[PDB]
């Protein structure tokens, strides 16, 4: 492809490769005073809108746009269906900016037809910590595709981020764009196998009959780490220490403050689940996963796939395998149908033993305005929503 938008942006060209001695911006010495103060032009009949995600009705508009128009799998079986409470959690992290939650309305109907968002975070890339924006939830209504609206949303959010003297961003996508810093496949561990077969995701064969599949994926309802329990506010200092220490080994990770640990990990039912093991007043192990249902397109029995996605997991008292077997059990106890994980951090090491299957996509990780060496996905230490 020609990437005629992306080639105007400060990202690597498709054949660029940089060695470990290079870890810097494409464009440095940027000046906030020089940033354009005018909003980017939209086509006639469309207007910018600043969404207030803490207002239930604006949030509901974003929820409806994404439910009807967001990411589908390659096979068009599923569309992601982030909940409105999830959107509130994802977008109102510490020191978030309302003005980075950008909608576009079609004036004649007053309906939201496009969205993009970012939140601020400190990202460590090859041992250099940089303030970045983490961009997510880019969406154009399905009736307005291939009209070049996405570059207008990208340029408008870049402008507003640059007004805060932030000049780098991190983002992920299942599409290939110039140019990933790493690329991680999805893997899935079936929990409710019969439902996964019925909706057309999992398969059977003459060796693996339905009863044999159910037995294969059966799990014992006993934790390997007996005192794993939901995280509470008392555990924030300990989680900050256990996770922060663990993440320092990776080539790309977020540098969480204590306030960020409280926001990203304290549990919210049907949104984020974090469990900890406390021994002697120290947090020695943690499991976390978030809820991301998919709408099952056209299905008359099931409308929703409830899926848990692995977030951050660290063990110092058990094996990683035993930890992840406990995460699958915790997701099963919370009614999830499947447990999904990327091949980042230590995860790929347990996929075969814990009977995960390889999915069809991969998720590519990108930086904006940063040149550096790429690296294998076990050296990625960040999970975006
Ligand atoms: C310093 C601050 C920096 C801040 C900004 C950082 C960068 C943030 C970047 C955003 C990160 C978002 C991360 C995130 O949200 C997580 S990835 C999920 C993105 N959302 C979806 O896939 C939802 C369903 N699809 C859509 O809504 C549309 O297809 C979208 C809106 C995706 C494209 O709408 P469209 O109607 O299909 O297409 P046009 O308007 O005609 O636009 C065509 C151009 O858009 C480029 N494109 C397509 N998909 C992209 C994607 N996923 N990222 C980046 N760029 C993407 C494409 O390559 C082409 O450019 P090119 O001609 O050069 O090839
Ligand atoms: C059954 C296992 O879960 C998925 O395969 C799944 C479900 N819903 C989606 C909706 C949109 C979608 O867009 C790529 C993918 C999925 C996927 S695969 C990649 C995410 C994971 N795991
Ligand atoms: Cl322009
Ligand atoms: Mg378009």
């Amino acid at each position: 492809i020609d990437y005629k938008f992306w080639y105007t942006q400060p990202v690597p060209k498709i054949n660029d490769e940089f060695n470990e001695s290079v870890n810097e911006p494409f464009i440095s010495d940027n000046k906030v005073e020089d940033v354009r103060k005018d909003e980017y032009k939209l086509p006639p009949g469309y207007s910018w809108y600043v969404c207030d995600v803490k207002d239930e009705k604006d949030r509901s508009e974003i929820y409806t746009l994404l439910t009807d128009n967001y990411v589908e799998d390659d096979d068009n079986i599923f569309r992601f269906n982030y909940s409105a409470e999830f959107l509130l959690w994802a977008l109102t992290s510490p020191n978030y900016l309302k003005t980075w939650h950008i909608g576009v309305k079609y004036d004649a109907s007053n309906k939201l037809i496009g969205f993009i968002s970012a939140i601020p975070t400190d990202i460590c890339i090859h041992k250099r910590t940089i303030k970045m924006a983490e961009v997510n939830f880019l969406c154009v209504h399905k009736t307005l595709r291939s009209k070049r609206l996405a570059p207008v949303l990208i340029k408008e959010i870049t402008r507003r981020i640059n007004l805060e003297n932030i000049w780098q961003a991190i983002y992920t996508a299942g599409v290939y764009l110039p140019k990933p810093v790493s690329d991680a496949r999805y893997y899935h561990r079936s929990i409710n196998v019969k439902k996964l077969i019925e909706i057309g995701f999992s398969s059977l064969n003459s060796r693996l009959t339905m009863s044999r599949a159910i037995k294969l994926y059966r799990v014992e309802d006993t934790l390997n780490i007996k005192n794993m329990r939901l995280m509470k506010k008392k555990d924030v200092e300990g989680v900050h220490k256990l996770l922060g220490s663990y993440l320092e080994q990776f080539n790309l990770y977020a540098v969480f403050t204590k306030e960020e640990i409280a926001h990203w990990f304290l549990p919210i039912e049907n949104v984020i689940y974090t469990y900890v093991n406390e021994e002697n007043g120290k947090i020695k192990d943690m499991i976390s996963f978030y809820s991301l249902p998919s709408q099952i397109l056209g299905n008359d029995k099931y409308s929703t796939l409830n899926a848990a996605y692995s977030f951050y997991n660290v063990t110092t008292t058990a094996t990683f395998k035993q930890l992840m077997q406990d995460a699958i059990l915790l997701a099963k106890r919370n009614n999830f149908d499947v447990f999904n994980a990327l091949e980042v951090m230590q995860n790929k090491s347990v996929f075969e033993d814990l009977k995960f299957g390889e999915g069809d996509g991969s998720l590519k990780y990108y930086l904006y305005n940063w040149k550096c060496a790429s690296f294998a996905p076990a050296h990625v230490g960040i999970v975006l929503l």
